[PDB]
């Protein structure tokens, strides 16, 4: 009851910087988003990423850390071990820069020391399309496929494709149908491709089938934000997946709040209630009978979905939220509890 689960995927963000490593507190400093339904000439400003004012409603136990600090990465991997989460699902933005390449290598190396695996979460990078996706899948498999920490399920890499609906099924078919013009099927670069189920079944069922995804996930930590992130739909989504040979990987999270960076987005807040929100969502995933679960998130601090330890903090600029009345590592240990319950059902 302590071993890592390799059907549990925790969404991980590698975009943080520190003075120690990067020379800048990247992402801890963040622009504030204008209200999309507000007026013109909004000047919302920026969170400066100082000790006192960071781009989160919570405050990390590890402080304003760098994602490129090997000592932080060690600690993160120990946290994954505590949580029993065997797969780190790494955000990937196609930055095409030496710092990205360095960081990915460091993350893989750190993960392997703890027998954690790494897969990629392919984000909506500029001009993303099925041809450059193929090229990037080839690149990532070529670069990292022989690293011992690179994840495979029954011999195949796995990719989560965020906002897959931004690409038409007629394009996806070219990449993902066995007869597709630029198919990866039956090639050295074949992979499990997990698309994002957002809206109602009348839209999503034909999308997933016609695009030839291997499965689907839901991402959002906030219950009811989409049809897919409404857990009362999960039993029927799983039934459909099973009938159609698809892998359903529902996403569970401990809460949501992003109002430091999106002050206008308060309707999406989901309160943690000392763990009860996380418990309800994880229980529903398990009860749906799925074979894999994803966790939003390890460390999306901007969106308040993180399970990474947070500490009480009041500064002159902001009174942060915290996990009280639970301890800083509560969400790691509660994840381990749920991983056990999930395994009991597998
Ligand atoms: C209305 O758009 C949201 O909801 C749609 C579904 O109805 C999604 O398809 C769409 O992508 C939008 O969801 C993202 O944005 C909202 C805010 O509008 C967040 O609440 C969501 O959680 C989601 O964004 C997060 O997850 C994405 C996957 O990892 C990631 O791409 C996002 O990154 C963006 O926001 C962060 C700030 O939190 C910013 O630093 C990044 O540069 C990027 O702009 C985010 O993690």
């Amino acid at each position: 009851g302590t071993e890592l689960d390799y059907d549990t995927f925790c969404f991980y963000y590698d975009w943080y910087g520190s003075e120690a490593i990067d020379g800048q507190y990247r992402h801890w400093a963040h622009a504030i988003a204008p209200d999309p339904n507000g007026g013109s000439g909004q000047n919302p400003g920026t969170i400066p990423g100082t000790q006192e004012s960071i781009a989160s409603n919570f405050y990390p136990q590890l402080g304003r850390y760098s994602s490129s600090d090997p000592n932080i990465l060690t600690k993160h991997m120990d946290m994954f071990v505590m949580a029993r989460t065997g797969v780190l699902a790494l955000t990937w933005w196609n930055e095409q820069d030496e710092t990205e390449a360095k960081r990915i290598g460091l993350i893989l190396d750190a993960a392997d020391k703890k027998k954690i695996k790494v897969c990629f979460h392919l984000e909506p990078y500029p001009s993303r399309n099925v041809q450059n996706l193929r090229e990037n899948i080839v690149k990532l498999i070529t670069r990292y496929g022989n690293h011992p920490a690179f994840y495979r399920k029954d011999g195949k890499p796995l990719f989560f494709i965020y906002d897959s609906y931004l690409i038409e099924p007629s394009e996806w078919e070219k990449l993902l149908s066995p007869g597709g013009s630029i198919t990866i099927r039956n090639t050295a670069y074949d992979a499990l491709m997990i698309g994002l189920w957002t809206s109602s079944p009348t839209v999503q069922r034909p999308f997933i089938l016609n695009a030839h995804f291997d499965g689907f996930y839901t991402y959002f930590a906030a219950t009811g934000f989409t049809y897919g992130s409404t857990p009362t739909n999960w039993v029927s989504m799983q039934k459909w997946a099973k009938e159609n040979g698809k892998i359903f990987i529902p996403s569970v999270g401990p809460g949501y709040i992003d109002t430091r960076i999106r002050p206008w987005n308060g309707s999406v807040i989901r309160t943690r209630t000392d763990g009860q929100y996380y418990d309800a969502m994880y229980r529903k995933a398990i009860e749906a009978g799925v074979s894999a679960i994803s966790i939003t998130s390890f460390n999306q601090w901007h969106e308040g979905s993180q399970i990474e330890p947070a500490v009480p903090y009041t500064s002159s600029e902001f009174t942060y939220l915290d996990y009280e009345n639970r301890e800083p590592d509560y969400y790691l240990t509660r994840t381990a509890y749920w991983v056990g319950k999930f395994r009991e059902s597998k």
